[PDB]
């Protein structure tokens, strides 16, 4: 069923909450035993949001290999993403260790450091060229190279150095700065523009490791970003684009991380973004 007609049907009948709860009922449940060990309590921002054991990202250290991060592997679309929580004061070094070890080119950030008067993630990148950051627990150095501030997002060029080997790499930071404190955006136009800028950079392409994407918990806004990207790529690839079923794609992604798409409003926004984005994918 053409999603656009499905959309009007749900909107006229006002049943978004019912659709969304069906997804929650049918979603996968896999163990997350490593996340819940006592030694990891200060590595989790929220007690109810954990990576599944089967898909979690492991840090390459014998000490403690745990980080709240999951690998979402989309087999038909041929895309992979790492979804993670906003880093905590005690996990900023782990975060950059994971970016290094997984060979990522880009980091996608969908929240502000402070929202609703409270801190939603650590200030984990440097704000001035001449004031670099050193993460002593993981032996990395991070330097701001350049910054391009636009009305709806900011793109930063960063240099990450492995201090053990003195290798360096360029990381691109894509920061969407205008998601509202409450609700979802009224139009998906600026979010789609942002997604296409990430794509154009190479950060989503198979020559690099998976993109790292986060918000505060790494399931809500972050889920919207990967769901829309994968659905639009499948509409590109298939003989019949109307065959793409966004609810089924979302349930597949939920095999790899719990809780993706947090509200019925985020579900509706995801439909809207894919519907409007398709009016480029089919040739404009």
């Amino acid at each position: 069923m053409e999603m656009e007609k499905e959309f009007e049907q749900i909107d006229k009948s006002g049943s978004w909450a019912a659709i969304y709860q069906d997804i929650r009922h049918e979603a996968s449940d896999f163990p997350s035993r490593v996340a819940k060990l006592p030694k990891n309590k200060n590595r989790n921002r929220y007690r109810d949001v954990s990576p599944f054991d089967h898909s979690r990202i492991k840090l390459h250290q014998e000490d403690n290999d745990y980080i709240n991060a999951s690998l979402i592997k989309m087999e038909e679309a041929q895309r992979s993403y790492i979804l993670t929580q906003g880093p905590l004061p005690n996990t900023v070094g782990h975060f950059w260790e994971m970016v290094w070890e997984q060979k990522s080119r880009g980091v996608v950030m969908l929240n502000r450091v402070m929202e609703k008067g409270s801190l939603k993630c650590a200030q984990y990148w440097p704000q001035k060229e001449e004031k670099e950051m050193i993460f002593e627990d993981t032996n990395l150095k991070l330097t701001l190279i350049s910054e391009d501030i636009k009305s709806y997002y900011t793109v930063r060029q960063l240099e990450l150095e492995n201090l053990t080997t003195q290798e360096t790499r360029e990381i691109l930071h894509f920061h969407y700065t205008t998601w509202p404190d409450f609700g979802v955006p009224e139009s998906p136009a600026s979010f789609l523009n942002f997604l296409f800028k990430v794509r154009e950079s190479g950060s989503l392409s198979p020559e690099h490791g998976p993109v790292v994407v986060h918000c505060s918990a790494g399931i809500g806004r972050s889920g919207t970003f990967c769901l829309a990207d994968t659905c639009l790529l499948l509409m590109d690839k298939r003989k019949d684009p109307s065959s793409v079923d966004i609810k089924k794609v979302l349930l597949e992604m939920r095999k790899f991380r719990m809780g993706l798409i947090q509200t019925a409003d985020q579900l509706r926004f995801s439909y809207l973004a894919v519907i409007e984005g398709a009016k480029f994918i089919m040739g404009d």
